[PDB]
């Protein structure tokens, strides 16, 4: 006798993450880099939800 | 006796990930790089959920 | 006896990833690159759900 | 005695993915390039949900 | 005999990170730089909710 | 100038592996049963070198 | 200038592994059962290697 | 200038393991039962290197 | 200018493991069971190295 | 110069262990029964090393 049960909004779960030997040089002059985005939710009600953005300007 | 059960609204699940002798140079002026994005879900109710997005200018 | 049962909406699951020796280089100006995408889910109920965009200019 | 069961809207699932010596350069001036889209559903009530887009310039 | 129960709203759990000899140089003139973001969730009930950004300018 | 270089010798790498919703059942009397042999390597300089193997008696 | 240089005897390596749901019953009586081998190397330099063997007798 | 190097004997790396729901069910009398062989290397200069092994009776 | 370098005999490295609502009921009578065998090396220069063996009876 | 240098025998490392709701019922009369075997190394000069290892007699 359930009303709204086991609800699931915005989840992760089960996640492994290996990285032995990873060389990453980056070089930048005004500009945006992102790298590394592991393993993230997130609930927006009223807006936006970005994730791994860059703008050189506005 | 159900009433909106077992729901799952934007999920991510069962994810396993390896990297073992990546290189990766990067060099940049002025504009917008994106990598390394992994598991990731979100929820948006009003508005714009952007993901690995890029503008060099405005 | 269910009422909305089972429902998925935005899902994913049952992902396995592996990279040994990608090498990657990449060299930029004025641009809006985009690599690394993976295992990625969302909902938009009012708004535009994008992923992976580059924009050089507006 | 179901109603509205087992649904699935925007689904993905048995990813499986391997990737040994990829060498990738990739080269650009005032473009948008986009690469490594793996394994992204979305829902979109109202709006345009696009993947892996491009645009130099508007 | 529920009314909204075992809900789940912007989750994450399940992680495990391994990271052995990873190497990372950067150099940044004027720019903005992001690595390393993992595990995170959030809630926003009236805002926009990023992740991972990075403007050089505005 | 090399002398017995980048060998590679019983050697198994880059495997993924997804398992969803398998039911195995399984029954057995004075047997020998085997399932799930999953990348496995070996060297044998001398000897028999055997996987999954199953005799009932002797 | 190498000598017996970058050997691998006997190696696995860039392993992933998801297993979500699966039911697995065994009922056995005077027998022998194997499963859920997965990701094993050995050496043996004088003897015999095996893995997942089973004898109900001798 | 070297004399055996980067020898690798018996090895295992980049290993991720997830189960979600996994209900496995275990009756046995008299017998010998064996799950669950995750990531295990060895090495045997002399001997018999066994791994997942089940003799009812000797 | 090495003699016997970088040597790695048995080893195991970058594991990680997850392990959220498994179930595992058991019953024996005069068996020998074995679950949750991971990540575990050695060596053995004279001898046999048994790992996850069962024998009901001798 | 080196003799004998960067030696590694029977190691593991890089482990991460997440459990988070395991039921986990066992009954036995006679038997022997084995669990829980994690990150687990050794030497042997002269022996069986044995892990995870069940007699119900002799």
């Amino acid at each position: 006798l359930y009303v709204g049960s086991k609800t699931k909004e915005g989840v992760v779960h089960g996640v492994a993450t290996v990285a032995e030997k990873t060389k990453e040089q980056v070089t930048n002059v005004g500009g945006a880099v992102v790298t590394g985005v592991t393993a993230v939710a997130q609930k927006t009600v009223e807006g936006a939800g970005s994730i791994a953005a860059a703008t050189g300007f506005v």
